[PDB]
């Protein structure tokens, strides 16, 4: 199944923040409506915060990660889950190598804001 | 019922991370088996990062988030989610007054790291 | 928190099956837009399904689960997970006692179907 | 990444039960440390429960669902949620056409019982 894929409430602020866990730099493109809203780049082995900002779903509500090491796609996996019926957070890991923990990024969004 | 509250495995990183989004000050503790092992506070209503910081689950692998506002418990809400089978995320939100959002901070708590 | 609550798209049918575990009678209602539209009841320590239906969520979209024991509600806990950025189940575990394994009834909500 | 697949506390009873939405025949296989412990089989386009039954983790712990139509693969979709720091629930969503739903066979897995 396509991953990193999230349909969010039209014009609807939301955060996404990226961690990195690999010795190999992360590059997290957020598209908005199939135009990149964002790009968060950095390298850690211990968790860092590679970037966080808060970006608006727009007209059409889409919003999907990609992740790549040096030009190569890393595989995907991603949820939504919703707590209390209201808070909303999607999730995707990504693994650039044959280990599979699935954290080299690990990308969280989250609404609604404020 | 218990919320907040989460078993790790032992002897192990995890990363702990808050956002906030709420007119009032927001105090997170991270409780490693029984004791403070971190604490957060800030102030945001765009979902600024209040805290982000690698912990070890230590030999007991209890982890509990509290959070509090000047004092008051917020109520809390929270899940565990494991993606691939591998990529662990233990989520909090909290509600600090009644509009129950839930969002005024949220808390994610990621592992493995590395 | 207010527990076992969920929003569905209006007019959807969904489907609602609860399992039981405990060795007291588990009675399950499912509330449409506040009205009862279905009971379950049924004893089993071993997972047995008490009921599964399918419902239509009706104009306000608003289902909500309440789990007693002759006439004591049990303690509730949710969430609602959405896969593929479409598959949608919420969750429902339930305490009727002390030892908290909520495992008393699980409800399961799914949509869509067909 | 590969989907389905689910780390159990050793030598527990779980649950697994499965739910049909497609004109096609619906064949689950549930394999428990890489040995086909059960294969429910069924069709449904209303939600139906085609197979419902308590098995053992045994010593590993793994448990594997593959859900296939005429002996074709469906594309699978799975997430385990934990509530309450203790009620499990592994989700399996499939697919075995283009309509992308993930409904067409749905797999629950859930633990402890009892
Ligand atoms: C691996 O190196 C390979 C090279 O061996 C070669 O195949 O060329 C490819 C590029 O096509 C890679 O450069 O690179 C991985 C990152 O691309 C790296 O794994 C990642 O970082 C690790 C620290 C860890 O976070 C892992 O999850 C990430 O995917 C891998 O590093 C090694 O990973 C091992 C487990 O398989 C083990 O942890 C080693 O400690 C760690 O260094 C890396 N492997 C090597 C040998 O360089
Ligand atoms: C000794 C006993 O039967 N305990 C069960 C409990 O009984 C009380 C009874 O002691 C008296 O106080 O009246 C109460 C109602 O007013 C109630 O009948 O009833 C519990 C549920 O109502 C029950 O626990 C449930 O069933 C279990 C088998 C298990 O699935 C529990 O999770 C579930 O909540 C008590 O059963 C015992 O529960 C303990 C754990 O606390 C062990 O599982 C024991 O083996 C059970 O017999
Ligand atoms: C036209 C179509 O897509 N038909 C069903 C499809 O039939 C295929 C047949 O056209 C082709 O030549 O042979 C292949 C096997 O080699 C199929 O037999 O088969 C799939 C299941 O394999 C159906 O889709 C499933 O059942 C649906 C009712 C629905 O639950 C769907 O999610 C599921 O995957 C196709 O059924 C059609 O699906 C469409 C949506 O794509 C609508 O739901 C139609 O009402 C339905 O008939
Ligand atoms: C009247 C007042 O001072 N209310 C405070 C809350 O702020 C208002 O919340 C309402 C919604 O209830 C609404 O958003 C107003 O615009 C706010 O001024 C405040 O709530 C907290 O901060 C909010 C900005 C919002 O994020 C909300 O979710 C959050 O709980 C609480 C905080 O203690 O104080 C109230 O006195
Ligand atoms: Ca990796
Ligand atoms: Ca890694
Ligand atoms: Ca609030
Ligand atoms: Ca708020
Ligand atoms: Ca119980
Ligand atoms: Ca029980
Ligand atoms: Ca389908
Ligand atoms: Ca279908």
């Amino acid at each position: 199944a396509t991953q990193g894929v999230f349909t969010l409430p039209a014009n609807t602020r939301f955060g996404v923040t990226a961690f990195a866990n690999s010795s190999a730099t992360q590059t997290v493109k957020v598209l908005v409506n199939n135009e990149t809203a964002a790009t968060f780049t950095g390298q850690s082995t211990n968790n860092a915060v590679i970037g966080s900002q808060v970006l608006n779903s727009g007209g059409g509500g889409k919003v999907q990660i990609q992740v790549s090491v040096n030009g190569r796609s890393s595989d995907l996996v991603s949820a939504q889950v919703i707590l209390a019926n209201e808070l909303n957070v999607a999730l995707v890991g990504s693994e650039d190598s044959t280990d599979n923990d699935y954290n080299d990024a690990v990308v969280v969004i989250n609404w609604p804001l404020g």
